[PDB]
């Protein structure tokens, strides 16, 4: 039993102070007439990222064209190489919608995200090695079909090659990016005479999408919401004009396409997101401005900056923490994702959660009504992402026509931000207008997904490896 | 959640394998010894009831009434612990349902140390800043307020608690030897707040009682965690040390609840299967001989039981040779979270276990010692599992229940790996039952509702109905 939430009576808050958080809900709320317009924009961006001409949303296609059907059966690998670990998976599709697991994780050295591109994959390689003689001493009848998730950007022309164009999370390996990973991992393989044979690299919200697909026949679209954001979707080749000219005659125009959205740069211009100045800072403040604009609305990472922000204007204005010392408060990034995430948990009239955590966090003495405004301040901002988020899903839903789908969702928000589930739905019915009483019962509803980057580069694997054995193409024309 | 991991032994060398089936053999519980321990269990219930008494205290906690979930009306909750305080309003809805607000209170730190109107008068504050807030203009009756007093207290009825000693490191002049109710209830009309204290409880008693008002079918109230403890409704006849102190409205037919501080369950050391390593967490514990059920069951325990296994593995030759083991010697080093990670671990390497062990203990391992470490954590959250259910099956055996929710709580039930399908396959292993799915078992754990908050409210409930009535709550004369 997790408490019921407080009841959160601001009978007693201050006039100057109630000012304020009406000032702020009038600026942190997303009607549902916005919703509806950013999620029109959305739409036409969506398409526009698949045209000839492209946009912003970069639309990647996943080279995935076929839905998997649940009847799959047989043995596929999975490696997913995070920046500290990387997770060798052996899954075994029992053909009915189901599948068993074995896997292994390994540390990755702090050496190999500075050093050589060989030592990179012969890292990889012996550990796939060391996995593969544990699971099948006795060799191997076919060599074992790999789906590689190298969740770095990279363009692909045909599933089983992936050219980096740029490593993230402090890797700075020379000689690789430019460079197609796929031959540079299975040549480590081959040295080791290991039977596997990678056969696609994908991003883990593709994996994400098929493999809840596999699993929930309902699935219509993968997504994770977490420190950054993404989406995934199967569209219609005929539908990617971009592909036109290119794709080869048994890739036609009715066969579907997984495309990874890449959608955290939707509206870098900032036509329809709700910016605050609070945003405005971030965004200004933040490695890259003007970019990610749709992953600054949305990310768990922002969340509790935004508050931060918040809470120092009121206090520079003169409104709360009065003869405080909030030195604290002045640092970029001390607040993360638990700040908001605990205030909204507090289950107490008088915050006694949020005391605790301002006081023993971040040196703050607050009274009562003070903490009344964090929480409502919570509330907002997180309300306001779930709300910007599902806009991203009602764009999808709607350029495909889905009336119902499950949308398969994973990451760090989605999974442990307090009520995140909660708003979501609610932001969905909103938008719907939904005649519908219970959230267990909305046409369109997030559901919890199966694991992209394990399974659903396995189930990729599998997908893969039978096109590639009857030699259909995976793939544009000649590569 | 990922699914178990396989968890392979093809790889681990034969000397190995030996240790490791030595450790099954010792720490295994077989269902007949788990038997003998609930008909001994059963006896020592008795025998705390009885005149002469026991081990196991058996302490009447003198709500002689089922809750009904009929029940209706505003009730406070006041829970004192170590630190802070609870207060808790409680709105019964009269469907087995209810709904609350509640306030927790940081105790300023000079109260563990100060006088005993200090503590009082501070607890009467925040009751009056709590009803103040509430209730703008009062309400006609004053509200019935249940007390979780976990302390060492003693009660000859419901509204009273003469203070037996303090714990929790607390130190209070004036107190020990009294009845802290009327110590609270002046205070509170010192502050002429609306308020009668009908009720002084242990936590464990309201997991009963809270859980029994929401769900018909509880038959006992649970706790698991880093003490242990169980409550449930025994019968006025069978309670000999109570004959000759009775009034007639508590007549031998009736409920009374039980609070049975059963952690000291066989303090004599006669039935639980010990090892030497719980012999050396006994002869090293702060009160040796003593609460042997609760080091045998307390989730406290789990690792301190692996870390003494490990070291006598070391010693003997067997793990980390060659590894600097200095901190594996820090007595309590591994708390409740080495074995619950442990177990949690889904990969076939055990990673999550390789990276606790360097990180935390500076031990670098070989896989098959983490294979090892692996099955011993699940050897040890299996016999404390099976033993707490030997408690659950001695109350429900006593009792003939043949059909029981078991209300738990506690930090073992909500938060050890797999717990609820270890007391599962316990209890049907007791019971022999032909099922195959833990939904459909005849006996079982559910999760319990808030004991020492909402349970504490409706036990006030219960009790004002009796005194607004006029009839007894305590022994006669009280
Ligand atoms: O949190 C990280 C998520 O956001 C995006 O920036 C990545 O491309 C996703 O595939 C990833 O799972
Ligand atoms: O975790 C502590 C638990 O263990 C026992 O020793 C106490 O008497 C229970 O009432 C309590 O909730």
């Amino acid at each position: 039993k997790k408490p019921p939430a407080r009841k959160g009576s601001m009978a007693d808050v201050p006039a100057n102070l109630m000012e304020q958080i009406h000032g702020l809900e009038t600026l942190f709320t997303v009607s549902s007439e916005k919703m509806r317009s950013i999620v029109k924009h959305f739409i036409s961006e969506l398409d526009k990222g698949l045209s000839k001409k492209g946009g912003n949303i970069p639309m990647i296609p996943g080279w995935v064209v076929e839905y998997p059907t649940g009847k799959e059966t047989g043995d596929f690998l999975a490696l997913d190489l995070g920046g500290t670990n990387l997770r060798v998976v052996l899954v075994k599709l029992g053909g009915n919608h189901d599948f068993d697991t074995t896997q292994n994780k390994y540390r990755l050295p702090d050496h190999l995200r500075t050093g050589t591109s060989e030592q990179l994959w012969s890292f990889i390689a012996k550990c796939l090695k060391e996995f593969v003689d544990e699971w099948y001493p006795d060799g191997v009848s076919e060599p074992l079909p790999l789906g590689f998730t190298f969740s770095y950007p990279a363009s692909q022309k045909k599933i089983n090659s992936g050219v980096l164009q740029r490593w993230t999370k402090g890797f700075d390996i020379e000689g690789v990016e430019g460079h197609d990973v796929v031959p540079m991992l299975q040549e480590q393989i081959e040295k080791l005479n290991i039977p596997i044979n990678v056969v696609a690299l994908i991003n883990d919200t593709t994996g994400t999408l098929v493999a809840s697909l596999y699993t929930d026949p309902q699935t219509k679209m993968g997504i994770i919401i977490g420190t950054g954001v993404n989406g995934a979707y199967y569209d219609v080749v005929s539908g990617i004009e971009k592909l036109e000219g290119l794709l080869p005659e048994d890739i036609g125009p009715d066969s579907p396409m997984a495309i990874n959205c890449e959608y955290g740069s939707f509206d870098n211009e900032h036509l329809v997101l709700p910016r605050t100045k609070y945003d405005v800072i971030i965004d200004e403040e933040s490695p890259r401005p003007g970019q990610q604009a749709f992953e600054k609305m949305t990310s768990g990472y922002y969340l509790g900056e935004i508050m931060r922000l918040v809470l120092l204007d009121l206090y520079d204005s003169g409104f709360i923490f009065k003869d405080q010392d909030i030195s604290k408060l002045k640092e970029a990034y001390v607040m993360d994702t638990s700040y908001p995430s605990k205030i909204e948990d507090d289950p107490f009239e008088n915050l006694e959660d949020t005391d605790d955590l301002f006081k023993t966090n971040l040196n703050i003495e607050t009274t009562v009504v003070e903490r009344k405004l964090i929480r409502k301040l919570a509330e907002l901002v997180g309300t306001r992402a779930a709300r910007l988020t599902v806009c991203g899903v009602s764009a999808i839903c709607d350029k495909r026509g889905y009336k119902t789908a499950h949308i398969a969702a994973d990451g760090s928000v989605f999974n442990r931000y307090p009520g995140y589930k909660e708003k979501a739905a609610q932001a969905l019915k909103d938008i719907y207008n939904w005649d519908v009483e219970k959230m267990e019962d909305h046409p369109i509803q997030l559901v919890a997904a199966e694991d992209g980057s394990g399974v659903g580069a396995a189930i990729i694997a599998c997908l893969t490896q039978k096109r590639l054995a009857a030699g259909k193409s995976v793939g544009i024309k000649g590569e």
